[PDB]
């Protein structure tokens, strides 16, 4: 094969220019959240996206650099409705120069666990996530079929309360990921994620689509019992004594509002930690999904709380329907490795009072 | 095939980036012999090539443009030990960029018959050569190797005075030619060409091997002919007095030593027109290589010349030793294309006279 192998040979010479960029006349850098810098050449990444083309058009004139310094491209300030790494940019762009895709560095789609064979923990799906993003916004055709390929084949052994951030993003992209948004929403509508939470943390067109859909399948769940609203809708809105004189004045239940698992989940750490304080519901009463307070407790990644509801005797060795205590989701969420610390010290909490 | 797609769109990204060089902020310039500029970028020819490397890194410093303008290459300066044209400079740089090559513009590689087949006539070489000698001098293996395959299956069928110049740029090549050069040298030396016209075409370190490959693979060929050389090297020298008293005192016979043929091909237009209108021996004599004065005369570019034989009566209906006559000679010589004229003088000058 004569013709392959002179491909072969410039792909490899544009890898060299990758990895080498100070050395081959870089000129342009990509500055990102966090503030690391990645070198890049004007041209291969004007001529391999229409997105970059318009971007360095744009950012020509509007300064002069005098070949004393380079034009910035500021990551914070174009991809704006996510968050993305490094390790992602990275593998973008060595895809762009060339031509084949980079495994992640070690120690970065690895969570916690023992036996956890990540596939479907949150620290692959998430760097997924971004890298598909970014493919998304810089428009690479290819790179999205097959990450939305990847995403699309994992989507089943995911929890839930992950399925939910990936319907999230593809609901951010476009008509490029209509398969992905379309197998997500149909996995959420049949599950029984309450009202309360959807309204939370999905956008308001997106809970209509799913609320007039909840009622289609036969399945009657409409949205009642807007007793409880006042006091999620008054606990949100970080007040407690109200709270207090609401639920004595009524007297309608306090915990079976599941006020515990809400507060701990959504609201701020002082809020839970002054209702904690009083002491007038109860700690082990678990939510219709089937997680009990510190089962989120620890899935938020607050220290302080789980310490806190340790001290309160509440069980932590009790499961949920599929079988996982503290332990395993504080492992499960975490990044196994100047970082992110409050993860790496939860599991430690766990492991210790026994 | 997934990889292979992948480059291949590469490959038609980096065609796109040259086709249209203004656009993807080039940042320098080749400049040939007449004067016409090729745009390319500092960073695929710096990666692709370790010459070119090292010319940017010698140029980086010596002018500080700071975007006032390029850095411009000026090829004489780089590769001055032979001649290069313009379509062929375009042939190297498309190879380098898109990992393909372009074929040459219709009508530079052809001769202006319109009987010939168009494989072996002098353009067709002369292209060939071209771009091998571009290839060598930029280090650039495979396209050295396909070159030289196309030269080696083509070089028996050339009429030898083609093959002189084959040599002299495969000598001029390193061992990278040796399938070449031992080959074209065989060739050379199985032949009955004459030894001055290798003595007065070829250097020395080169001829003094050629005298022992007909010593050494049998035959006794080398002369003496002391005498005659006496009248060459008078003649050569733009001189006729010399000449003059040396043929009105020994009164040897010019046509013996072939005078005409020497001032036509290896002699300037002066002593042309001071020995031509002199008419003392034939113009219808061939030396052993079995061409007629009219037949140089043709093959040389000397269109004055050729009315002057004209003029003294030359017979242009006999044919050489590989059968031609003196029109053909005059229309393969040339190339169908603004630019040098002359070539297309000729060819009617000795074609109407029929
Ligand atoms: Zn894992
Ligand atoms: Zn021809």
């Amino acid at each position: 094969g004569p013709d392959v192998s002179a491909l072969q040979l410039l792909s490899n010479s544009f890898e060299s220019v990758f990895d080498s960029p100070d050395d081959f006349y870089s000129d342009a850098k990509l500055v990102l959240s966090d503030g690391r810098e990645v070198s890049f050449h004007r041209c291969v990444l004007s001529a391999r996206s229409s997105f970059f083309k318009s971007a360095l058009a744009a950012a020509k004139k509007e300064k002069d650099s005098n070949n004393t310094a380079a034009v910035k491209l500021e990551l914070k300030e174009i991809a704006k409705d996510y968050e993305v790494g490094f390790d992602s940019v990275v593998t973008v762009l060595a895809y762009v120069y060339s031509s084949r895709v980079r495994p992640p560095p070690k120690g970065v789609s690895e969570c916690a666990d023992e036996n956890c064979c990540h596939v479907a923990c949150r620290p692959a799906v998430d760097f997924m996530l971004e890298v598909l993003y970014l493919a998304f916004i810089f428009k690479i055709p290819e790179l999205i079929t097959l990450y939305q390929r990847h995403l699309l084949d994992v989507v089943d052994k995911v929890v839930i309360e992950d399925t939910l951030v990936i319907l999230k993003l593809a609901n951010i992209c476009g008509k490029a990921c209509m398969k992905l948004l379309d197998r997500c929403k149909e996995i959420i509508v049949k599950s029984n994620v309450d009202m309360v939470s959807l309204e939370k943390s999905l956008p308001e067109e997106l809970v209509k689509e799913i609320i007039d859909r909840r009622k289609e399948l036969g399945l009657e769940v409409p949205k009642v019992k807007k007793h409880v609203s006042n006091v999620h809708k008054a606990l949100d809105s970080d007040d407690i004594e109200l709270v207090k004189l609401l639920l004595k004045e009524d007297h309608t239940n306090l915990d079976d509002a599941c006020a515990l698992h809400f507060a701990v989940a959504y609201c701020n750490v002082k809020t839970a930690t002054d209702l904690l304080k009083l002491d007038l519901a109860d700690v082990n009463h678990r939510n219709p999904r089937g997680y009990t307070v510190l089962h989120v407790a620890a899935m938020r990644k607050e220290p302080q709380l789980i310490l806190s509801l340790l001290e309160k005797g509440a069980s932590a060795s009790e499961a949920t329907l599929e079988g996982r205590t503290a332990l395993m989701i504080a492992k499960q969420a975490t990044m196994a490795v100047k970082h992110s610390l409050k993860g790496r010290l939860c599991v430690e909490i766990l492991e210790q009072e026994d």
